[PDB]
Formats: structure tokens, sequence, C-alpha cells
């Protein structure tokens, strides 16, 4: 795409009660090829006791709808598709995703489960590492200035110039519907925005340094696994994410791969 109005889709989804989102998200991730093929209608209907609305005083059911996959064609900007849903849902409630251990098999088969096992320690070890393309420092007491942490700071400042209203809008609204969003990659749920295998970076994680790239890392693992087992995960993720108005910093992916890829391959499923 490119033309998806995430603010409205983000609002729509944020007007629902957690469990019916959680219900939807779970199904659409771990049985996407399933529920889609068996759904009677131009829409997929999610229902749960937790979502209701009062129609003039009476508690009436409030289902949540996801329009079926239209191969582009009739694609409104505010149309909520399974792909479009999984992508934003994920970025919004990674804590909950974590809590209910929601892992799409698409990510499970590249070891996602083990990867996230000690996430903080992992990301904190990584940020602590010396960064290949920073200079060493004359003053030994200035060694932080050469760490990966330091490179991400320069990245934070870069993406900040490249921000769109629509998505900032969405982060704003997200944050006092108390979405479990986050500002830094070194936080305990961050990696979990990819557990459900979005097709692109979750909009609410798009301006947190290194997050979009973390996605492509997972995408690239997916291609390796496919190579070992003609796939195009990374390309699709690249195109689709960068459509959101941000260029990937090809260097951060390279730092991820080099640090984590040896051990990742050992935990694939083949």
């Amino acid at each position: 795409g490119q033309t998806a109005d995430w603010k409205s889709i983000g609002l729509y989804i944020l007007s629902f009660a957690l469990p019916i989102i959680l219900k939807a998200l779970y199904m659409l991730s771990t049985r996407g090829r399933q529920t889609i093929k068996e759904n009677k209608g131009t829409r997929i209907r999610f229902k749960d006791d937790s979502s209701y609305e009062e129609v003039n005083g009476i508690r009436k059911p409030r289902h949540l709808y996801v329009s079926m996959p239209t191969a582009q064609s009739t694609m409104k900007a505010d149309e909520i598709t399974p792909g479009r849903f999984r992508t934003i849902a994920c970025g919004l409630f990674p804590a909950q995703v974590k809590a209910r251990n929601i892992i799409s098999p698409v990510m499970g088969v590249i070891g996602f489960s083990f990867f996230v096992k000690d996430w903080m320690e992992r990301i904190d070890d990584f940020l602590a590492a010396r960064c290949p393309f920073l200079p060493e420092q004359k003053d030994p007491r200035d060694a932080a200035l050469a760490t990966n942490r330091a490179y991400f700071i320069t990245r934070q400042l870069q993406v900040d110039e490249s921000k769109v209203s629509d998505i900032e809008d969405l982060i704003a609204d997200a944050r006092a519907e108390s979405a479990t969003i986050f500002a830094d990659i070194a936080t305990p749920h961050s990696v979990w925005v990819f557990a459900c295998a979005p097709d692109r970076c979750p909009p609410t994680a798009l301006y947190v340094a290194g997050m979009p790239e973390l996605g492509a890392f997972f995408a690239i693992l997916q291609d390796m696994r496919n190579t070992i087992m003609k796939s195009a995960f990374y390309q699709s993720y690249l195109r689709r994410t960068q459509s959101m108005g941000i260029q990937l910093d090809q260097k951060i992916i390279i730092l991820y791969m080099s640090h984590w890829g040896r051990e990742a391959v050992n935990h694939f499923h083949l």
C-alpha cells in the first residue's frame, strides 16, 4: 500500500474492549489461512461478551469486523483488513501479546520464541557493544560514544525529522487509551510488536530507532529459512514499511544480523 489512514483504523481498533481485540488478534495470527477461507461474507466477524454498546439504554452486542482480503482493488484508506489489523494491533498492545504468549507460527518457525527469551539482557548487551562504524575515542572515558547505543541516538535524531502527522496523531491517541506502546528499543515488550508477524512496521513503533529495522531482520531470517528449506519476505517488508514514509537504515539491520544471526539459524525450525 501507502495510502492507509492508520489514524482512523487506529482509533477504530482503540474504541474496542481489550479481549475482543485480543481474541481477533490471536486467531488472525495463528490461523490466518484458516479463518479467512472459512468466513462467509465480505467481512470477518469477531464477537465477544466484553465488547458491547448501549443502543438507547440496552446493552447490545458490538462485534468487531475485518473485511476479507481484497487483492488491492476496493481498498479504502480506512478499510480494516486482516493484514492491516495484525500490523497495528501488534504495535498497540505488545505487553498483552507478551502476556498471552501470542506468537504467529510464521515467526515461531524462525525461533522467535527463543529469541525473545531474555530480551532486555539481549538488547542491553547489543547497545553496549562497540559499533563498527563509529570512531574509537582519544579519551578512554569517552567509550560510550563508540557503542551501538550511541549510534541509535544519531538515528533517533534522524527519524525525528521524518515524522508524519497522521502517525504522530496515532501515537498520541494510543497513549491515553493507555496502549502499551514504548519510546526506546531497550524496553521489555518492544520486540513483541513482531510476534504476530505484521507485514510491515507497526505505525506506533515506526519512529523508535531501530524498530523498523528489527522487523526486516525477522524478515531476512524468514528468507534464510526459506532458502534452507523463491520467497520475498524482506523485500515485501522493506517496500511496505518504507511506504509509511521512512527509509530503513541498512546499517542497523547489518549490526543486528552480525550480532544475532549465527544463533538465530540454530533455532530455526526446518
